[PDB]
């Protein structure tokens, strides 16, 4: 299992604009297009992002290309971030994927706000951190996915996804 497979499980693949659980316009593998209500604003962002007139629809290849970009950008964002970098550096390879997953979903800034959990992860206090991470809107709003990520941080294995 790797970061791409992990996120492909959590986000799914959709080739037509769709709304995410928060109600935002998304396409492909969890690629947020805009927080704006306008489907039109969404279609424009899409064409801008693909470099073609997509008319709200894209090919598998295009979705995978966006995915590669988003993952790369998530990783680089963590590495550039003063709060995130030290945590990342302190984790094993599986747990690193779990932090990338959170960043992909909620952005650098949002994850950077998990001050207390970050601190626990850095100190390698797995169980404590799992319990703190669950006390979030994040967990309450998308509990199945959050549980998967949380279990990854707790155990350091891919058990949560080995099911899936």
């Amino acid at each position: 299992m790797n970061i791409f497979e992990m996120l492909r499980i959590d986000e799914g693949l959709r080739l037509k604009i769709y709304k995410d659980t928060e109600g935002y316009y998304t396409i492909g593998i969890g690629h947020l297009l805009t927080k704006s209500p306008s489907l039109n604003a969404a279609k424009s962002e899409l064409d801008k992002a693909i470099g073609r007139n997509c008319n709200g629809v894209i090919t598998k290849d295009e979705a995978e290309k966006l995915f590669n970009q988003d993952v790369d950008a998530a990783v680089r964002g963590i590495l550039r971030n003063a709060k995130l970098k030290p945590v990342y550096d302190s984790l094993d390879a599986v747990r690193r994927c779990a932090l990338i997953n959170m960043v992909f979903q909620m952005g650098e800034t949002g994850v950077a706000g998990f001050t207390n959990s970050l601190r626990m992860l850095q100190q390698g206090r797995w169980d404590e951190a799992a319990v703190n991470l669950a006390k979030s809107r994040w967990y309450n709003q998308t509990p199945n996915r959050a549980k998967r990520v949380i279990t990854t941080f707790r155990t350091g294995t891919w058990d949560a996804y080995k099911n899936l």
